């Protein structure tokens, strides 16, 4: 039972405020990126792509990436990455769309991804609607891969979503928006949640 979906975990850059590669931050028995990929592997994807930036060498040494398509890019500047452009070139032609998530959002669930994909069949874009706002994971149909490619950064998908040019389906998830990690404070907050829910 093929899903005809490729998962794309954007894990390049966005680490300058931490002062260390956030992908490698300890999160229990694993790393932050390891935790996200553990979940991503359990989603109904036919293919899983992970993008990495300047810290790729260290990440390759410390995170389990076997069986994944690894897309390596240059650093793009502070608060920016362009890895999605490269990732698209690797997407299997059989994929009807992709699901986008960040390498630093391990709190996303495989059930939410499954519901997102189901709502995304026949929608141009779909997004998760949590109790306290819209957030990742996002669905993007093959028909707008060209528009994605033209975005200036990995975290600029919200501009396509908010543009009104394309249908955007909101898929309800009975949870709050997953935590992500921009700053050291964000990391400690996420770690405390992992410690608590453990
Ligand atoms: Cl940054
Ligand atoms: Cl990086």
């Amino acid at each position: 039972l093929r899903s005809r979906v490729t998962g794309v975990v954007l894990a390049a850059g966005y680490s300058r405020r931490l002062g260390t590669p956030k992908q490698l931050l300890p999160l229990g028995d694993t790393t932050l990126l390891g935790a996200t990929l553990a979940m991503a592997r359990r989603c109904p994807f036919d293919q899983l792509i992970v993008t990495l930036g300047g810290a790729a060498d260290e990440v390759l040494e410390k995170v389990e990436l076997d069986g994944l398509d690894i897309v390596l890019v240059d650093d793009a500047g502070l608060g920016c990455s362009s890895s999605l452009k490269s990732a698209l070139t690797w997407v299997d032609p059989t994929a009807e769309g992709i699901v986008l998530m960040l390498g630093d959002q391990p709190g996303i669930t495989a059930s939410a991804v499954a519901s997102l994909i189901a709502g995304g069949r026949g929608a141009t874009i779909a997004v998760c609607e949590y109790a306290n706002g819209i957030g990742h994971p996002f669905w993007v149909s093959r028909g707008v891969f060209g528009d994605l490619a033209e975005l200036h950064g990995d975290k600029g998908v919200w501009r396509l979503i908010e543009s009104g040019r394309h249908g955007v389906r909101r898929i309800r998830v009975d949870a709050d928006v997953p935590l992500d990690v921009d700053t050291w404070d964000d990391y400690e907050r996420l770690l405390a949640s992992v410690v608590r829910l453990e």
